């Protein structure tokens, strides 16, 4: 089935992983250097062993096409993907009067009654976000983010490369181009970045008439963070494949650092005894060409059966 | 054997690589996305089944590690490797007063008495760079090559970051790091650049003691191109390691566009009918250890027992 690659990468971590200390302190199993590929013309590569919210990965990847960077965007939409960094700079900052919302990320998973006090504030922000535009503007714009990479690299010489709006000519014009990188790594801007960017970089290819996409991730959370990945970039390369008039080769995951939190070794053994089912389908509006104007009704994921979903506790 | 990988990508290339046009126009052979990797602690993958010229690997490297761009230190020690670009500029320029050295690149590889031409004017060209400072300081500074992209990437804000720099010293002081990565694409040069990167960037990995490097290579001339590579970057994860007192671990070498020139296959051929010999010993001078201080005679390649080489036409 086509989900097989991810499951095969879940095992042979388990299996062939070794221990390695981490950042976030909770230890994990891995490997350097991994590629798996999945077949585009057979389906969509969205886990049926796990329940994966597609509605999460689309509205977030419309915010990418924008090139937008505000968080005010995913909350009318209902996804809370990326509050808290948002959250992280306003709670560490002159405005934020309240309660000691400092370490938040793991105070609240712990257990304390103050998990509400932080649920509460958070609530609180998101909801100032989604009304004052003065609000919006300071602390809802994370600015570098995936939107700004993609679409407003930032010159020397002070100015903005659309670097995927670049690229897509490219591949209009001259399709057999072994130079169509999209890349979201600044050298400049990781020395002290929150979060450097973990889908590092990604190339386009064409041939027989289909397009093919390889993503470069340096590091990778086998279980919560590649079935959200592998799904948002299999849509891209749906996308853009769309707005070029070719047909959808494979999607190619390239990983540096994949991993497994040792805290995620039962659930992703609870996974590992389901037997995948047939991949949904995807259909794009057929109307619509400048993907940069699509709208989330305009992506449809046709029949989806997955097993129930599985949770498992977040490492930041 | 441990160069089995490579002799393995182009079997898989000549069987299973589609035709593909290209800029060049000499038509290739082509799969897109593909990784081997080589455990180091084996032996120097330095290819048998033909004969690779490592002096020129090694004189070429130690240039990246001094962030140097300018073509003199490579003629002073008898590498043209990159003589053509800095020509290019040259001949495309005011100064130059003589022959019709245009699209010198073509006409000298088909037959014409212009080979002398050619190779007179930039034997000339050669030794000018070779001891007119300021001749060498306007012409044989290539600007924006490896050295410069490693060493000196350029701020926004007019400044120089050195990424390699930088990446030593993260491995001595936080080897787990999963942000390990130098990047060579840089989204505001590659638009009108000569030629953008095909090492376009790469990513370090420590665990176990041992230190693993994998590159990302967007473009890749099996035949040409891969042995040259293979060992370049073998050899940047020696002395890294022999800087950070690790382990060597693996090199791994992922492609974008893998893919053999159709003037290539009966040379490719040749190769594939031998059988690989007993991989080479690398030894670093024990002594010295800030490898941007290395030389040559620190660097040495015990019993190398190659097939002779094979010629085969260049494309560009
Ligand atoms: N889109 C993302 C974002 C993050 N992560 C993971 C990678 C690491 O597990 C951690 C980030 O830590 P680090 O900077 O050390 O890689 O979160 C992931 O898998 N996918
Ligand atoms: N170090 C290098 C430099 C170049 N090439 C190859 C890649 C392509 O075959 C051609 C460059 O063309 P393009 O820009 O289209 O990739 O030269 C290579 O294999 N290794």
């Amino acid at each position: 089935m086509l989900e097989q690659p991810y499951l095969d990468l879940a095992k042979k971590v388990l299996d062939e992983g070794h221990f390695k200390p981490d950042r976030t302190h909770t230890g994990t199993y891995s490997i350097f250097g991994h590629q798996m590929r999945f077949d585009l013309s057979k389906g969509f590569p969205l886990l049926t062993t796990k329940k994966v919210p597609f509605g999460l990965i689309k509205s977030e990847l419309l915010w990418f096409l924008h090139g937008d960077t505000n968080i005010r965007f995913l909350l009318q939409h209902r996804n809370h993907i990326w509050d808290e960094w948002a959250f992280e700079k306003w709670v560490k900052s002159d405005e934020y009067h309240g309660p000691d919302m400092t370490d938040f990320g793991h105070r609240s998973q712990k257990d304390p009654e103050f998990a509400a006090v932080y649920h509460e504030e958070m609530a609180k922000f998101d909801d100032r976000v989604l009304h004052d535009d003065a609000f919006a503007a300071k602390y809802g714009d994370l600015g570098l983010v995936y939107g700004s990479q993609w679409r407003a690299w930032h010159t020397s010489k002070g100015d903005t490369i659309d670097q995927l709006g670049d690229v897509i000519e490219q591949i209009k014009t001259h399709p057999y181009s072994r130079r169509l990188i999209v890349s979201a790594w600044n050298p400049e801007d990781v020395p002290t970045m929150a979060l450097p960017p973990c889908h590092t970089l990604y190339q386009f290819y064409v041939n027989d008439g289909k397009l093919s996409l390889q993503l470069y991730q340096r590091s990778a959370d086998i279980f919560l963070g590649v079935p959200f990945c592998i799904a948002s970039y299999a849509l891209l390369t749906h996308l853009v494949a769309h707005e070029c008039g070719l047909e959808v080769g494979e999607f190619i995951h390239t990983f540096g650092d994949a991993h497994l939190y040792v805290n995620h070794l039962d659930q992703i053994k609870e996974q590992l005894s389901r037997t995948p089912r047939p991949a949904p389908t995807l259909q794009l509006n057929p109307d619509k060409h400048d993907i940069f104007d699509f709208d989330m009704k305009d992506i449809k994921l046709l029949n989806y059966d997955p097993y129930p979903a599985i949770k498992a506790p977040v490492a930041v």
